[PDB]
């Protein structure tokens, strides 16, 4: 099938590649090209592609409405491992999520000493009982160190003490906005 320009609704982000996806026509479509989103993440604007068959579980005007271009943190334009990006390759089970997160366009990152990692999903692989880990997975992505780099984060960061739940950065991205109405309305 063809890809289809346009903005869908009843989308979500996969917890392990962080890609965005949605439901149209029984087919399974994942956004690409640049992908903007609405603040609430109700909404995603982007190049979607015909992936698979449609997953229904994971679930307007027509003037363009408020949004942000999503900075995909495991874009690999910023690999680690290598001089350009030294941090450690490998992604980190944690029992619990580290402290002092804080959240991103709906990503959760951990920053340590200008290392930052990102929530990629649980992996319960236990038996009696069965043990759920939280990883983590070093960013590799440029534009988002280059937001970090800025200060554009300074509000979050760098927060110490023992705090469990994320804070919200201010900075949610470069400002954008979303066709409409989505192509998939009800």
């Amino acid at each position: 099938k063809s890809h289809i320009e346009g903005s869908f609704t009843n989308v979500w982000k996969d917890d392990k590649t962080l890609d965005w996806y949605a439901n149209y026509e029984g087919i399974l479509w994942k956004a690409t090209g640049v992908v903007v989103i609405t603040g609430d993440e109700t909404q995603v604007y982007a190049i979607w592609v015909p992936v698979g068959l449609a997953i229904p579980e994971n679930e307007y005007g027509d003037t363009p409405i408020p949004g942000y271009i999503y900075i995909n943190p495991l874009d690999g334009t910023y690999p680690p491992g290598t001089e350009q990006n030294p941090a450690n390759p490998n992604p980190s089970l944690e029992e619990s999520h580290p402290l002092n997160t804080f959240m991103f366009q709906g990503n959760r990152f951990r920053n340590r000493q200008g290392a930052l990692t990102v929530y990629t999903g649980t992996v319960t692989q236990g038996t009696d009982p069965v043990k759920t880990y939280y990883q983590y997975t070093p960013v590799s992505s440029k534009a988002m160190y280059d937001a970090y780099w800025n200060g554009k984060f300074r509000d979050v960061a760098f927060h110490s003490g023992f705090n469990e739940d994320p804070l919200v950065a201010e900075y949610q991205g470069q400002l954008s906005y979303l066709p409409q109405p989505p192509v998939n309305a009800p």
